[PDB]
C-alpha cells in the first residue's frame, strides 16, 4: 500500500514514547507511534513507581495527570537503613520543599495509552522488524511488517525510545556511538505482592547479607527488593525464600510488621550503568533507556527518560512553530548533561547501599563504610543525598 | 642504672614531641628518644596546614607565641577545574572555622625549643630503639647511644615513630590489620623564595595532572606537581617544574607566576594507610606511625594532632582519676576521626588527580561528573569545606 505521512516516528511504545507522542500532539506536531510487542505486553511490565516532579509536570503538561493526582502517594522521605538503624531523609524539609510522587511506571503508561485512544493519534502495536532508514537524508522514514505486508512511514524525525534492546541504538554507524559502561556483579529480585507496605515511605536497606528495598505502589499493593547474585534464576526463588531472605535483612522490629502474600509478579533485574555519546545521528534521536541505563537505587531510570523527553519536546516544539530546525543539535548536549549527573547519583547510591563481596577489595569496602557514616551522619550529606534523589532541575532550552 | 619515667615516647617529631610537651604541662613525666640528630628533624620540609583542633592544642601546650606572630590564617582555599576558579568560603561555610597556614618545620622548632626551656629529657641519636615487656605492668625501653646500652622503665610507651617506626613492627604477628590504597603517583615538591600566586592555596585539576599552589608564608611558596612513581627527583630541574606548573594552570594564572630556585625539591609517593586497632598492651600508635594519608585533605599531621589528643585526655584521667578503663577507648576514638580523615583525604584524591590507566573509563567519568557535582552544588561546597576545616575531637569523658 501506499506510505503513512507524520512529522516524528516514534519507536517505542513505552513511557518515553508514549509521553514523547502525548506532548507532541497536544502542540499540534503529528507523530505516528510503532511498538514490536502488544499493549497488553507493554501493560504487563511492572518496573519504576518513583516520579520526580520534573515527570510529574511533564504528565500534568501532557494532560494525563488526574488519576496520578488522585491514586498516587506524594512521598515527602525515604530511609536509609545501615546497621540495623533507620535513618529516615525528610526530603520535603531537606530541600525547602520538594517531594517525590509513588505511582506504577504501568500505571503511568496505562494512562498515556488511554489518553492517546481518546486522542487518535495513530499508534501501531505488534509491529515486526521496524527498521529506520535516511537517517543523514531528508526524507527519513520507517518500514516494518504486520499483518504480513511490508509498511512504510515517512516523516522528518525519528525519535528512537525503544529501550535497552530497541533497533535504534543499533541503526548508527559504527564508530560514531561511544559507550560507557559499569556492569554490577549483583542484580535486583523483585516481588509485587497484594499486601500493606510495611512502611508508608520506601526503605533502601544495606544489610551484611545484602541489599534490600521495601517499596509500594499503592496502599494496598506492595514492592520488595534483594540484590541476588547475576547467576541466579527467578526459579531458584520462590515466594516464601524471598519473604525469609528479606526478613533476614530487615531489623526484628520490620521484620515482624512484614505482611507476606503471594507474589502477582516476580522477576529479576541486572544491575548496569550505561550511557552513549552522542544520543543522535542526523534526524534520529535516541531517548530514555534506548540511549542510557542505570542501577535502579536512586530511581533515575524513568526519570532520566522523562528529561530526555522534555528536551526533545521542547526543542521540537520550536523546530516547527519558530522554523528553529538546527537546535536539534543541542539535544544530545542537553540530554547528556542531566544524565551524567543522574548517572553519578544512581552509581554513588550503588556504592554505598550493595554487598560487592570480592569484588571490592578491602579499601574500597572501607571506604564504603566510612560514606554511610558521613552521608547519614553530616546535615550537609543528608542534603547532599536528598537535593539528588528528588531530581537536578531540567535546564532551560535557549 | 635505668631511666625512670611515666610515660615513653618513641619519636621527636611533631607526635611526639606534642604528647610529651602536653603531658609534661600536666605533671605526667615523659622521655622522649629519636633515632635522628635534632638539626635532620628540622630539615624536614612537609605539612603547611593546620586545622584549628591542632592550634588549640598547641596552645594549649604553651608553644603558639610564634604560629600566633608569623602564621597566616585563610579564610578560604580554591579548587580549580576547567579554567573555573570555584573559591571555597571556610568561614561563611562552616560557621566561623578557618585554618592556619604555618610550616611543619615552624611547629616542630617552637615545641624542641619548649622542651628545652622546661628540661623534660629527651635524647637524640638513639640507636636500636626496642620497646619490651608491652603487655606486662613494667613496659621499658631499650637503645644504644655512646658505645652503651640504655633502659628506660616507663608504664606506658606512646610509638611516635612515624610510617618507618620500629613500635608497630613490635606488635606481635597477625594482632594488627592494615588497610591501605597505593597510588599511582607522588608529589614533586618545590620550596621557593618567591610569592605565593595567590594569597589562598589553589588545588588545581588538569588534564596534564593535579597541582597544587601553596606556601608557608607571604614570602615563601610551595608547589607540588603530581608525577608518576617511577619518576626520580634528579628527573626533574628546577626550570621542567617551573613549565610544567604553568601548564597545569590557566594561562591566566601562569601569566604572573613568580618563579625562582629551588631552596627544597623532592617526591613524596601518595598512600592511604590504616591500621586497627592503634594499640597493644601499654604500647600506644600515634600519627604517622599508625595511618598515612595522601596529602590532598591537609589531614597528615591534623589526624596526628588528634591522636595525641585523645591519648593525652585518656591519661590524664588515668592518672588523676584512676581512669585505666579509659585506655581501651584509645583506638576507638583514634580511629573514629582517623577514618573520617582517610575517608576525606581519598576523595580530595580522587576528585582532583589523573589516574592514567589506573582508572577505566567509567570512573574517569565519574571522577569529571563529581567535579561538577561537588564544586556547583551548595552542599557540595559545604560537604568539602567542613571536612576541610576538621570535624571535632570528641570528648573524652
Ligand atoms: C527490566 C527492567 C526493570 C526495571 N526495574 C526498575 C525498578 O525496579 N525501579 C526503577 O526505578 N526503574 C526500573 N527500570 C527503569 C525504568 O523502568 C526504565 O528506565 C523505563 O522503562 C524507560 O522507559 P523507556 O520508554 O525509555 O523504555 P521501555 O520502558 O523499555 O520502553 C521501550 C519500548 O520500546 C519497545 N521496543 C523495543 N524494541 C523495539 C523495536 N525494535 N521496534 C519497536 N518497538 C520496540 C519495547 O517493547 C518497549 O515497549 C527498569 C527497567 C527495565 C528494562
Ligand atoms: C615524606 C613525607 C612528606 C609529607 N608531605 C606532606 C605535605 O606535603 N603536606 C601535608 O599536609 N602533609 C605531609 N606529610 C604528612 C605529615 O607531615 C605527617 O602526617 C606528620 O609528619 C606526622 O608526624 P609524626 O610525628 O606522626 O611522624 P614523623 O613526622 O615521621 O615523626 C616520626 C619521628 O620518629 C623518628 N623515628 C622513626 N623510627 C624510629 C626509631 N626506631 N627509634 C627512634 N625514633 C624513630 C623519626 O626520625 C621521626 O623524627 C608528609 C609525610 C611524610 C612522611
Ligand atoms: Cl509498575
Ligand atoms: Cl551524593
Ligand atoms: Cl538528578
Ligand atoms: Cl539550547
Ligand atoms: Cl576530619
Amino acid at each position: 500500500s501506499n506510505a503513512m505521512k507524520t512529522q516524528v516516528a516514534i519507536i517505542g511504545a513505552g513511557p518515553s514514547g508514549l509521553l514523547l507522542g502525548q506532548l507532541l500532539h497536544k502542540a499540534g506536531i503529528d507523530n505516528i507511534i510503532v511498538e514490536r510487542q502488544t499493549a497488553e505486553y507493554v501493560l504487563g511490565r511492572i518496573r519504576a513507581g518513583v516520579l520526580e516532579q520534573g515527570t510529574v509536570d511533564l504528565l500534568r503538561e501532557a494532560g494525563v495527570a488526574e488519576r496520578m493526582d488522585r491514586e498516587g502517594l506524594v512521598h515527602e522521605g525515604v530511609e536509609l537503613l545501615v546497621g540495623g538503624r533507620r535513618q529516615r531523609l525528610d526530603l520535603k524539609a531537606l530541600t525547602g520543599g520538594k517531594t517525590v510522587m509513588v505511582y506504577g511506571q504501568t500505571e503511568v503508561t496505562r494512562d498515556l495509552m488511554q489518553a492517546r485512544e481518546a486522542s487518535g493519534a495513530p499508534i501501531i502495536y505488534s509491529a515486526a522488524n521496524v527498521q529506520p532508514h535516511e537517517l543523514k537524508g531528508e526524507k527519513p522514514y520507517l518500514t516494518f511488517e504486520k499483518d504480513g505486508r511490508v509498511q512504510r512511514i515517512d516523516c522528518d524525525y525519528i525519535a528512537g525510545c525503544d529501550g535497552f534492546h530497541g533497533i535504534s541504538r543499533q541503526s548508527i554507524p559504527e564508530g560514531v556511538l561511544k559507550q560507557y559502561e559499569r556492569v554490577y556483579p549483583f542484580g535486583w529480585l523483585g516481588l509485587l505482592s497484594d499486601t500493606p507496605p510495611v512502611n508508608h515511605e520506601l526503605i533502601y536497606a544495606h544489610h551484611e547479607r545484602g541489599f534490600a528495598l521495601c517499596s509500594q505502589r499503592s496502599q494496598t499493593r506492595s514492592r520488595y527488593y534483594l540484590q541476588v547474585p547475576l547467576q541466579d534464576r527467578v526459579e531458584e526463588w520462590s515466594d516464601e525464600r524471598f519473604w525469609d531472605e528479606l526478613k533476614a535483612r530487615l531489623p526484628a522490629e520490620v521484620a515482624a510488621d512484614l505482611v507476606t502474600g503471594p507474589a502477582l509478579e516476580k522477576s529479576i533485574a541486572p544491575l548496569r550503568s550505561l550511557v552513549v555519546e552522542p544520543m543522535q545521528y542526523g534526524h534520529l534521536f535516541l531517548v530514555g533507556d534506548a540511549a542510557h541505563i542505570v542501577p535502579p537505587t536512586g530511581a533515575k531510570g524513568l526519570n532520566l527518560a522523562a528529561s530526555d523527553v522534555n528536551y526533545l519536546y521542547r526543542i521540537l516544539v520550536k523546530v516547527y512553530h519558530e522554523g528553529r530546525v538546527d537546535l536539534l543539535a543541542q539535544y544530545s548536549p542537553l540530554a547528556l548533561r542531566r544524565v551524567w549527573k543522574g548517572e553519578r547519583f544512581s552509581w554513588f547510591m550503588t556504592q554505598l547501599l550493595h554487598d560487592f563481596g570480592s569484588h571490592k577489595d578491602a579499601w574500597d569496602q572501607k571506604m564504603q563504610e566510612a560514606d554511610r557514616e558521613y552521608f547519614l551522619t553530616s546535615p550537609a550529606g543528608l542534603v547532599n543525598i536528598a537535593e539528588n534523589y528528588v531530581g537536578l532541575p531540567f535546564e532551560e532550552v535557549a
